């Protein structure tokens, strides 16, 4: 239950560009489908994917 509805999803890629607006969609996009619409690989990609800002982190 819960695992792949149907390869690319665009919930689950909204999901993502809340975590990630400041990202480009066009992007995002390129990564869920190059994720085998696997958000959480996405998710994880685009994380390294570019240069985030180094500091202190909690959450």
């Amino acid at each position: 239950g819960s695992s792949g509805s149907s390869g690319c999803s665009e919930e689950d890629l909204k999901a993502i560009q809340d975590m990630f607006p400041n990202m480009d969609q066009e992007v995002i996009r390129s990564v869920l489908e190059a994720q085998r619409g696997n958000k959480d690989a996405a998710i994880n990609s685009l994380l390294q994917m570019g240069e985030e800002p180094s500091g202190p982190s909690s959450g």
